[PDB]
């Protein structure tokens, strides 16, 4: 499946070094995770967890904290903000 990010999320993904405006589902992730990652969002003592209070990734999703193991609420979170071709 393809897709295409909206303005807000397309910004994050080509901060960590995303170049295209369309993208699979899986390279999506794979730039969100490493925005993660690179910013340091998840907790030191509960790895799964993320903190984006204040910060784009929050203002994306929506929430102030999520866990990265509930696929269903995080692919929820990123179909708001993108279109499928
Ligand atoms: C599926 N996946 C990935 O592809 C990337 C992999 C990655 C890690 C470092 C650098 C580049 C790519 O992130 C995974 C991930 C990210 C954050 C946490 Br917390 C756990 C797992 C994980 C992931 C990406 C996005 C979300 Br939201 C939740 C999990």
């Amino acid at each position: 499946t393809l897709v295409r990010p909206k303005p807000l999320l397309l910004k994050l993904l080509k901060s960590v070094g995303a170049q295209k405006d369309t993208y699979t589902m899986k390279e999506v992730l794979f730039y969100l995770g490493q925005y993660i990652m690179t910013k340091r969002l998840y907790d030191e003592k509960q790895q799964h967890i993320v903190y984006c209070s204040n910060d784009l990734l929050g203002d994306l999703f929506g929430v102030p904290s999520f866990s990265v193991k509930e696929h269903r609420k995080i692919y929820t979170m990123i179909y708001r903000n993108l279109v499928v071709v």
